[PDB]
């Protein structure tokens, strides 16, 4: 089974993510993201826009089973992270989530 701390961290470190709102959404809107992965506490307007341009492209969206603090502390970051794209899974499984 998919390890999602596990394979989350290996796409960081092998591939190439963007962390935030603001930076998903971009990469969402422009369909330059692979996966779009959303903490369970991220503000609705966010997770709705991230689903819209995310549906409109073909993305799979994501919902992390944490809250943001928990998604920032997997993401090595003292800080929250609501959301973040994958752009390229490196050698990660993180893309099988969708």
């Amino acid at each position: 089974m998919v390890d999602f701390a596990f394979e989350l961290r290996k796409a960081q470190d092998t591939g190439k993510i963007v962390m935030g709102a603001r930076k998903s959404i971009q990469y969402a809107k422009m369909g330059g993201a692979k996966l779009i992965i959303v903490a369970r506490n991220a503000r609705p307007d966010i997770k709705e826009d991230i689903e819209y341009y995310a549906r409109l492209s073909g993305i799979a969206v994501y919902e992390f089973e944490g809250t943001s603090v928990e998604l920032g502390t997997l993401l090595g970051r003292p800080h929250t992270v609501s959301a973040l794209a994958v752009v390229d899974p490196g050698e990660s499984r993180i893309l099988a989530l969708g």
